[PDB]
């Protein structure tokens, strides 16, 4: 794939229309992804546009969705990222994630440099995936898992 | 403690100083935390000025410091929180996990709501770790894991 | 249960042409919210896009306001939280609820730090009403309950 | 008082001093109040820089946190106002009571007018309060009364 | 009048129309308010979304204007009010009335408490006038009257 | 006066200043300027680094507050003007100034170019002057006057 | 001319349809102008939203351009200025004049005060014009020569 | 030279260091770049922190400022360039050329392309000239000269 | 050439046409490039808004993206240049070229002037390069040249 | 190296330090980057608080800069990275650089998709050198390489 986007709107606009979609056909996207070989966060991704699909992948969950043929390829497409609409989040549960940062953010800055040296924890070399566990005191809880590869910053 | 922040200057202050007296002992911040029963995480975000330490442990990393007793009084009080200088970090190790909001946010609302409902995951009712694990092809990856309870939303 | 927005334009333009149609039909948001069970900043809520009503709900308030089929879908939808168009509102009745928290935010901080502890009042399990009283003075007052749990802040 | 303060740092400022003389001498915000006559959430928002207290109470609590002249003559000052660092809080205490804006900010202003018409619900003629409560779930919360006049806006 | 307007781009795109139909009949904004009893300042902000007319003068102008029977009624909601673009004007007119609080607004709050004590001089109770007069140097001046009521800040 | 100044904060230090001595001293603005031969508005502008003193009257107000002689000559210099501290005021006496800016700032734009033709009404060919009335309907009321010269926009 | 907008995008509109028109019939700005009596800097920033033309000169560029009767009203109303997409531009050859404010404003204040005392360089008594001048050194230069009033700040 | 500077602060502190040195002594800009050999702008703007001086020159003015030796160097050090505080300015001095800009940007871009071509008027082979002259009308006016090389913007 | 624009949207919107065009035929903006004559990042650029085509180069592209004839005249006009969508990029490819800035941008500015003295070096005579090579410790580098004149700050 | 900074304004007025003492001592940035073994630009941007120098380096940079044991202990930490100021330049030898990923940002994008795929070129696995040539038309040019691994965004 070396075809690349530069809007954000045109793929953020496939993506309202895919929900419309979704939503009419009470389609879960465990659902959507089942059957792609994907994880269910890499679809759902592509699907608000913040991934690219395989061609196999897209036409899947065309299918699956009653997608027109613009659309799948538009799914196949390298995406213009950035999900949130003017740098913070106003919505709850994506605040919540951006407060995370706001409290930990140097502590984990401070404990990757102690167990891995200087450089990042990746985002492209990453994956990420959202499991639900009961909660032992009552509830349920998230347990989110970020693993991304350490690069380090050498000198040179 | 009842004791609270509100210019968070204060602390940050004290985190600065804090980091210079383990740089000059050659300390880590698992050893400041071992021995206080608290986790690496919630120790090491309090000396950066995100959380309280309770009175057993302000005393006993204080001492591994050689802080004064004002130092240790402040690591005691709740702080005012918001560990980035201007919203958007700048540093690249912090700023991935920003830019993890830029391409997952979106998802991870999608999916919260998928496996829960309406509501959201809890920045408070929370834990976090920071793990060393190795790459099957080669060099090191960290694995974060974001533990918070599902909070609902519901019709009142 | 399950279906959510990840665009908040999709609802507020509904909120639009729900204003429009309420006003020709000389209803008020009292009236609307009467005999869904719920309260009315609950349902007012959600017609202004800020939350999900449940689908008897959606029904009747959408037989109310003769609204189309896919906008009774999407008010069941759990929406892009977020009604200020720009962070701080203009509006000098939006404002004063913001400026309240200009003068009394801190006080609000250490006075639930001091009966409750560290940690937050929800604005999840939360409630919220406006009634209408006597000024004992002459005119009339607006007494605003907002009604949140506590959860606290611990270490770990 | 006729004297006003222009650089809201300098009774900032003195709240930093306040809260530390506060902390070592182990006080609360409520006792601090007591013997004044003023209400817990009126003496801590003066103590944080943001309502003057008149000359016995300054005199009063002074002498409880062992203020110099200068300090007890600054709290009579009628403040420059702003408790906010930047806009939005970083804090997530002070955060909730922004949220309850973002979620509900717009019911606010629907419901005042439908219950009083066009025009605001003062700031200025306004008290707040702070109440804990059990929750029958179990817990506890609290219940923050906001109590503002109506002023009306008039065609002229 | 309990219907109010929550988008401020319905009332402005209106106000656009009312501006293009108002230079094709060659009228000013005092003949538009001429019969209505209201100051033309009162009726020119309504016009242009700032305001909400009485139902007799917005139908007398919506005559003078060739209004449909949709911007009529949208002339009667109370507006979500905020006419500036982007908080701080670009038009050189509008600019220059910024321009004084910048250069007179600490003047303005220090005369204020100094004449009335701590409070506000409000914008809801409140009258704006304009007028034009001779400059004895010549040319012509502007006197614009601010008329506010005071509103008193006292202990509570 | 040929002198002025680049740094705002260098006269915004010196206004608190003023500000303390004032308040110690017990003086009024109205007093301070008495015997100046200039109106209280600009004077006060002055002390709070918005207007440069002649030379006479910045004597005359030194000896008042007991300056000292760096402090007189500043007061004569000719300031960088701009007394908000960043942009948009938080103080709600301050804030309701511009609040009457959102709401009239397009009707006063309307108006002026009504009444005098295309142009600006100038900021510095420019008075002010605060007057308390009495309301007939209880309590006092701020006329504020702003008085400035019309300077037209002509095609060249 | 006693008609003004209030909404820039009218004009902008206006402006980029006048531009494809401009382009397709391979117009100058400065034969445009031609016959209009007015200097190209003026019909120019006509043209693109930021003056007002007299109605014989909006009739000949009108009819240059091929405009419809409703454009060539706008061209005559005064309109709401600012031609900055978001106060700072992005193109490199608008950004260069915004440089010279970033390196030389505060020399352009201190040789006004210098010169002319206290008060401004107009920029509403003020024309510009762009020159072409061979430099000696090989290639052009632009001229570009500000002209304003300078207006005085006195006292009152 | 080949020293630069990488935070404004230092070069602005020795700015307001300079005019305070300058009031006292009772110089203009004028005079003190009389004998460098300089164009006033050039040399105030060095003083101002946006140019550097060649070694003569800062000894020059240094003398005449009686600055010590740090201070001397200091203005031979290439600086980091920006004068306005936060990207707009508040000075009304300095505005009246930023407002210039938004009313004539573009149209400087429009006529800088028709009469050069595609590319930039350089604000680096750039010099600026401020000239007082008389008003034929009455008064004074300043013709500021902006003397920039076009740089064409062409294919590769 | 001399038309240019002032609205980026109509360009970009253009840019977003071509890029759905060179999808569906499968062309690279290598292939698209071949045969003008001109620089692959120069063609690629200009199809996304940021320059302008020579006549022939537009037709040649023009044919092999199957556009009209107002497209083609269109990617012929100046553009107003600036391809971020505000300010910062929130995708992670161009993010990383900020990044960069924001880690070595003062060590940028500090070696240029050490290696060419005060001035800039050029964005406008400027060209840029981007080559794929191996890393010899296995995958991939793009090494990106940017290649400027250097422009000097001299006196005058 | 395990430790780390969170404040970036101790490490940067290490710099400013630094560079002072680097002017008294007439010293280049080559030179003192000689006998460390390092790339000047890696060295540079230690000094300027960009990058941690090895224990070596840094003893070997601190004898030639006369710099303290704490200064020396400073540049051996791991920095809270980011240059600028406040997110954009105002330097324009910076600025220059911004404006290239205005121009260049989308096509940078494009061709890394095009000749690499999905992912990104690195800002961690990454070197870049400023050198300087002749310009074959007259003058001086500098050639800047950006040399960072591509790491590919893959499904998972």
């Amino acid at each position: 794939m070396i075809q690349s986007q530069i809007n954000r709107n045109i793929r953020l606009d496939l993506a309202d229309a895919i929900l419309l979609s979704k939503a009419k056909k009470d389609l879960s996207f465990a659902e959507i992804a089942d059957g792609t070989g994907l994880a269910e966060a890499f679809v759902t991704a592509a699907l608000l546009g913040q991934q690219a699909l395989p061609a196999d992948a897209a036409r899947l969950v065309g299918a699956k969705l009653d997608l027109d043929e613009d659309s799948i390829l538009l799914l196949q497409m390298i995406p213009l990222r950035g999900c949130i609409d003017d740098r913070i989040p106003t919505d709850p549960t994506m605040y919540r994630f951006y407060e995370m940062l706001q409290v930990y953010g140097t502590t984990l800055k401070a404990l990757v440099h102690e167990k891995f040296g200087d450089g990042i924890i990746s985002a492209i070399n990453f994956k990420l995936d959202v499991k639900k566990v009961a909660d032992p005191e009552g509830g349920e809880r998230a347990v989110i898992t970020l693993d991304g590869k350490y690069l380090p910053t050498k000198p040179f």
